[PDB]
């Protein structure tokens, strides 16, 4: 049964809500982004409307199989009447196609549901800026302040000179990156390109980047694995054993591997500063961890929320603990008393 937290009160709506079933009062779906725990559930035999950015309903068409006529893509910026009620789709700075969702309810309230984002001050002047927002749907994933983290320019600019570096010093390298979703695609992007190479990939992996409307992206990616020496392979490979087999496998046309896992936080984000990062390493196989976020740090968080000053708000993210909901509470009140709202 769907919970609380996923429902629209007064307008039909359910956000992210595709595994429990037909929702009794839902006549719209909408699906913030291309997410596994958030589309559980759809397939090509779902047939209600479903409402979400074009790039999530070409990943809807041509990975899922949903069937044309059920899918709604809506423009970002741009007011839209669904079944009565006025909404927009904004930019999550999240993964390619995610959304926030505006949502002006009858009555005079106005929701804002985030998704999956990472608050950025760019989005202070959005459509946001004019009105008041009454319920924020929060993306609580980070919110506690051990949780830091760089910013993604410094990420990938580490992860540049570390690539470059070392191909540069022995040619023979072969880059490796992880992946197990749409996301983060800026890593592998930006090694290729310092490095004159396409990035190689599975088909399935292929199939997907084709659906993201990245610009000139027949000129970055192939599924030629022999032409290319940045490849992308499946976050459970990347350790020593699956590299090892990976190597195998290029006909000694490598003698080395560099690697790179993007995580989001990890406890070593406490000690150690991006430029001080260090791989594990045996013998001729690297690995580095990089805390490359698609989610608020609790800085970005905070800032926003001060800056939206909402009445209520609705965290959707660790809301199973107690614990989890009391250390919640306890920032949301601190936030506005400083602030004053
Ligand atoms: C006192 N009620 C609370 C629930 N409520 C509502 O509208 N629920 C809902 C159901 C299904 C859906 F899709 C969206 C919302 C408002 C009035
Ligand atoms: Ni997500």
């Amino acid at each position: 049964t769907c919970p609380f937290y996923k429902k629209i009160p007064g307008t039909g709506f359910t956000v992210d809500a595709f595994q429990y079933g037909v929702v009794e009062g839902c006549t719209a779906y909408f699906l913030t982004h291309f997410h596994s725990d958030h589309y559980a559930g759809l397939s090509k035999h779902f047939t209600f409307p479903v409402y979400c950015s074009e790039i999530t309903g070409n990943l809807l068409k041509n990975k899922l199989h949903v069937q044309e006529q059920y899918i709604h893509p809506l423009p970002l910026d741009t007011e839209c009447i669904v079944n009565g009620v006025k909404v927009v789709l904004l930019d999550a700075n999240h993964c390619p196609g995610a959304v926030m969702i505006l949502f002006y309810l009858p009555n005079g309230t106005v929701i804002l549901h985030t998704g999956d984002f990472r608050a950025d001050p760019s989005m202070e002047r959005s459509l946001l800026a004019d009105q008041k927002v009454h319920m924020l749907y929060l993306d609580t994933t980070y919110c506690s302040p051990e949780y830091t983290f760089p910013s993604q320019q410094e990420v990938i600019r580490f992860a540049i000179n570390t690539a470059f570096e070392a191909v540069t010093l022995n040619p023979h390298a072969l880059v490796v990156c992880g992946t197990y979703s749409i996301g983060k695609e800026k890593v592998f992007l930006a090694i290729a390109d310092v490095l004159g190479s396409k990035v190689g990939m599975s088909q399935e992996k292929y199939k997907t980047l084709q659906c993201l409307n990245i610009p000139e992206i027949n000129s970055l990616i192939t599924t030629d694995m022999c032409s290319s020496l940045v490849h992308l392979l499946p976050m459970m490979q990347i350790n020593f054993k699956g590299l090892q087999s990976h190597l195998k496998k290029c006909g000694g046309k490598y003698n080395q591997i560099l690697a790179f896992r993007p995580t989001g936080w990890t406890h070593s984000n406490k000690f150690t500063r991006i430029a001080d990062v260090i791989p594990q390493t045996k013998g001729n196989i690297s690995i580095y961890g990089i805390p490359y976020s698609e989610h608020s740090s609790y800085l970005e968080m905070k800032r926003f929320v001060q800056w939206l000053k909402p009445q209520k708000i609705i965290p959707t993210v660790n809301v199973g603990t107690w614990k989890s909901r009391s250390t919640m509470e306890k920032y949301f009140r601190e936030w506005k008393l400083e602030a004053g709202y």
